[PDB]
């Protein structure tokens, strides 16, 4: 009987072709070249293959390049080459929905990992580094945007806020592995960097929106700023009652306990994220999800372990989709070759600023010198939020049909997209590599 | 903490509402009253609730009424009441696809249950009772249709063939439970009634089609009859090479063996059924599926057990859909109150004929008197095939815009639909009840 490497390769080859064939027969022409479902399948497979090649087969001689770069490049190539783009076209409604489900899963993993005791003695620090680096980065980037790019102050600040928000899709997967090995759980570094990801997106989007309106002179600053406060209050209130809801009603006397639990947390997480966007309170589905998952984890003292394993498997299926799609938005017709060298300057200097301010924010928390550096370098990655709100400024500029504001809009897109390419791949490397050396592994 | 019956009821109530809510938020207005996805969800839940009430809560005092009747009635009520019909509307493409997947799953379970040694010494019997009762039932029903209904000979024979084919969705689930208890595996009755379901549908559809064309004087009888022979040859040829394909390449040295195997058999089964319908050879996806699953089971000597458990769970999810949808095709505007009493006569007498001829076909197989009666009464149920091809004659009659042929078409629909209501519910009862008493349970 055939066996060994010959057996394994032919088993996967059929599955790839079968998974297309099975979907094709049921759905028909949607799963053929130029169809919505065809775009999803091979973007899934191109991202998976792209991830394997870079990290394992092509270039492992340097410090192991993470699969984030491979998936991000696979979407980049699919989008830009015209011969392979016209045959691969996912609709925007399916694009946002799949990314939102990826966001829903990652927050559930983040919520089910936070240590209650560790979060207790780290509350001022979580607030500081969530809103401290982001505001200073917003100002410092806006200072540079007014001089290196020449954008006015209003367009400087939307550039700052779009460049400010950290991404929990790069940090949380990396720090959960460190928590699995207990590399820093003595003092709470892994829980520090997974809980702070909530409020920085509320500040960034609220900062982006209220500074976007004043650039177009529509709406009022009072509601846009007050919305950000309301996102917090309804996020906790909805999240709190849902947290005690799941913590009791699936009880230890049922049969399909694990199956019923994992459906409840992730199903309500998907409900929270999509409904909040629909009803007009974006970002209240990420604070709700993180709160309800955390509280649900405090009643699931030791029986939460089986839940997160199923969530971990789901993330492995959605990571190629999320990062592959993100690279699929960046074109080269929305970027300007006149300004790429000094659009690296604003991103390059702002990262230096972001590292510097993150040092001071954590400088009074009892951590030693080494953990401050690790937190300083692990707060950089910026992937999901820049993709979500990068093109909003340019898209709104074209809707109003102005002239000069599209020139400003493209530069925001370049900074929003260059930030993903040069920070997220290097952010993942620093978290994985510097982790074991700096943090104190538990005896 | 809340517990007991209060805890269990509220856990399910949320899941029903959550499963609608989660789908609604992602999809939008499709999952609202008057939407395709809304029709599916509550048809799923109405069929499930309808099944529970009849068999357990409402009427268990009589011999336990099977859940087939409950699901069949739930679809019947949803279709006919106008206030609950306009709010529940599944599209035909989704209707056929979900029923075809249910057909694909049931044949996989049938294929993975056949005993190779038992099928060896029962081959003439399998051929006889597959084509013996069906042909005599086709003739006897056509004899009655020409007198009791008054239909001419051409419309008599399409009435015979639409009324001939047995259904493997009622027999196979019932006989697999008997095989689980080993109620008749000494001589091979369970394998006898699961393997014969293949060729009777090839004969019925081929008999239906070639007699349908001559009723409308289109096409030629040579190809329509020759198609039925070709369905057998390509069904085995495609099924055989696929059977040895799966039997080797997932080998005992892999990790996700069970997951990879169960995807292969059911994925290829779905591919076989849908592609054959698309390419124009219906029924070659049921013989292919039964053959490939059987051969795959002969290399999976003892490691096939874990596969069929996952298939069994999938069937429990698709049984409400299949039987609920079947009852959702039967209206009361396509039935004629002038002729229901004597349309029971043709169905009533034909069942008596079908039982009588099934006795003789099995009368020389070494079985004793008791097992012949059990096989005689377990060959009756007729649900899936009548639903699939019942309305084809009337639908084609309206397309040609004739006058008299719609009168003949409605009567075929009444017989095709009355056959499901009075044979399948009573067929399931006889298989379950008479089973333990007549068959010889293994010591
Ligand atoms: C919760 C209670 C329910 C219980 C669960 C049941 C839930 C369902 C679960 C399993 C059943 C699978 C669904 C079968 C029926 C849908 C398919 C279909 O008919 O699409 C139709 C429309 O489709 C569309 O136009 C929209 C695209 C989404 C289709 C469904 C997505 C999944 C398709 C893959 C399924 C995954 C495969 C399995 C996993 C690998 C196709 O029609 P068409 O596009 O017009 O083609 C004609 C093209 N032409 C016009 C150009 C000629
Ligand atoms: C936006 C998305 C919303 C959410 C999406 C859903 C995501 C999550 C959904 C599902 C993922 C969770 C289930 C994973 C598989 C089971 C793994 C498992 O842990 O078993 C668990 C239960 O399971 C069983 O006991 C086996 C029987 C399962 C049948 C229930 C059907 C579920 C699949 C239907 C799928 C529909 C398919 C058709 C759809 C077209 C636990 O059993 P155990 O491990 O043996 O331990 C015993 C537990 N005990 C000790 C407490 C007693
Ligand atoms: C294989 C490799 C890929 C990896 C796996 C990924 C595969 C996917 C797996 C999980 C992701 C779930 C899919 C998310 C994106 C699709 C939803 C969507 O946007 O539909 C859109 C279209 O949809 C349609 O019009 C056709 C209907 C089928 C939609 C998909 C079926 C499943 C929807 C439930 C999903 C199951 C929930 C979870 C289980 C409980 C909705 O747009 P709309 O209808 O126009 O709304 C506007 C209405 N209006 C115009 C009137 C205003
Ligand atoms: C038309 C339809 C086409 C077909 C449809 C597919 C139907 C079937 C598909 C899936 C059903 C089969 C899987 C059921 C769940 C596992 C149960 C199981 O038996 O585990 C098995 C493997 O599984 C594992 O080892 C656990 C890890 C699974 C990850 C693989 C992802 C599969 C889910 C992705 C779903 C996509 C979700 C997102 C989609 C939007 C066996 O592990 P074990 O029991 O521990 O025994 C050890 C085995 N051993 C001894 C040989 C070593
Ligand atoms: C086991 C692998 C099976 C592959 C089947 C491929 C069938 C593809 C047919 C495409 C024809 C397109 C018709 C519109
Ligand atoms: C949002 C999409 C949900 C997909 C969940 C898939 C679950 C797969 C894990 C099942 C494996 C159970 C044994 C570990
Ligand atoms: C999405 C359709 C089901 C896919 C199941 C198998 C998942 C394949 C990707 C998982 C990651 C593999 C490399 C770690
Ligand atoms: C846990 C149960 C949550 C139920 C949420 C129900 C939300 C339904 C809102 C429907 C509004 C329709 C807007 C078009
Ligand atoms: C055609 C639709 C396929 C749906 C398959 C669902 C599989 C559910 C069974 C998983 C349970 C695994 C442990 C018994
Ligand atoms: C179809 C969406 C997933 C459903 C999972 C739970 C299955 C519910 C029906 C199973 C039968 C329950 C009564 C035996
Ligand atoms: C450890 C051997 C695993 C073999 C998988 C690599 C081959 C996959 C081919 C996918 C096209
Ligand atoms: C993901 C593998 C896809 C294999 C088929 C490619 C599309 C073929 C369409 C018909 C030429
Ligand atoms: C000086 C012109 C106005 C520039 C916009 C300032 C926005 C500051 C942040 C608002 C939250
Ligand atoms: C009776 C089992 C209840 C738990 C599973 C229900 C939801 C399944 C996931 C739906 C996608
Ligand atoms: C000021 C009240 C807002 C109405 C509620 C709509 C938003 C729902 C948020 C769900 C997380
Ligand atoms: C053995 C107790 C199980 C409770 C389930 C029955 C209540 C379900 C309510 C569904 C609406
Ligand atoms: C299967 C339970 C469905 C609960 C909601 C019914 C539809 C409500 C639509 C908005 C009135
Ligand atoms: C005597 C008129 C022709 C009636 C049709 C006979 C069909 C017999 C079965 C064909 C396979
Ligand atoms: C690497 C796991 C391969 C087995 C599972 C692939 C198919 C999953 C089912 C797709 C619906
Ligand atoms: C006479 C040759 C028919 C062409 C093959 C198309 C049918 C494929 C059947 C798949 C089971
Ligand atoms: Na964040
Ligand atoms: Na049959």
């Amino acid at each position: 009987p055939p066996h060994g490497l010959l057996d394994r390769v032919i088993t996967n080859v059929t599955i790839i072709v079968l998974l297309w064939a099975v979907v094709w027969s049921i759905t028909g022409s949607e799963c053929l070249p130029g169809g919505n479902l065809f775009g999803i399948i091979i973007l899934f497979y191109c991202a998976i293959i792209g991830g394997k090649l870079l990290g394992l087969i092509k270039l492992p001689t340097l410090p192991p390049l993470p699969s984030l770069l491979g998936m991000l490049l696979a979407g980049f190539l699919i989008r830009n080459i015209p011969v392979i783009n016209d045959n691969v076209q996912i609709k925007h409604k399916w694009s946002s929905s799949l990314r939102s489900i990826a966001l829903s899963i990652i927050l559930v993993r983040a919520g089910l990992g936070l240590d209650s005791k560790a979060l207790k003695k780290l509350k001022g620090v979580c607030v500081r580094l969530s809103m401290g680096p982001c505001i200073v980065e917003a100002c410092t980037s806006a200072l540079l945007a007014h001089y290196l790019l020449g954008l006015p102050w209003q367009w400087g600040f939307i550039l700052g806020f779009v460049l400010g928000a950290v991404s929990p899709a790069v940090v949380v997967p990396s720090m959960l592995l460190l928590q699995g090995g207990g590399y820093g759980v003595e003092k709470g570094v892994p829980t520090l960097l997974m809980a702070a990801g909530s409020f920085d997106d509320i500040l960034a989007i609220t900062g982006f929106n209220t500074c976007l309106g004043i650039a177009f002179s529509t709406g009022s600053t009072v509601f846009n700023v007050l919305r950000g406060v309301l996102e917090v209050v309804i996020g906790v209130a909805t999240g709190s009652v849902l947290g005690f809801f799941i913590q009791y009603f699936p009880s230890r006397d049922q049969d399909k306990l694990v199956c019923k639990r994992t459906f409840l947390v992730l199903g309500l997480s998907v409900l929270a994220v999509f409904s909040s966007v629909h009803f007009g309170f974006p970002g209240s589905g990420g604070l709700c999800t993180l709160v309800m998952a955390f509280l649900a984890g405090m009643g699931w003292t030791s029986e939460k372990a089986e839940v997160e394993k199923i969530i971990a498997v789901a993330w492995d299926i959605f990571q190629p989709l999320l990062f592959g799609l993100i690279g699929a938005e960046v074109s080269i017709a929305s970027l300007r070759p006149e300004t790429v060298g000094l659009c690296v300057a604003t991103v390059g200097i702002a990262v230096l600023i972001r590292i510097l301010t993150t040092f001071l924010m954590v400088c009074f928390a009892g951590f030693n010198l080494k953990e401050k550096i690790f937190i300083s370098f692990a707060w950089l990655p910026k992937a999901t939020v820049q993709a979500a709100i990068g093109s909003v400024a340019l898209d709104t500029a074209r809707s109003h049909g102005e002239k000069q504001l599209e020139d400003y809009g493209m530069d925001v897109l370049t900074v929003a997209f260059l930030s993903i390419l040069i920070t997220a791949p290097i952010g993942s490397l620093l978290i994985g590599l510097l982790g074991p050396r700096l943090l104190q592994k538990v005896e």
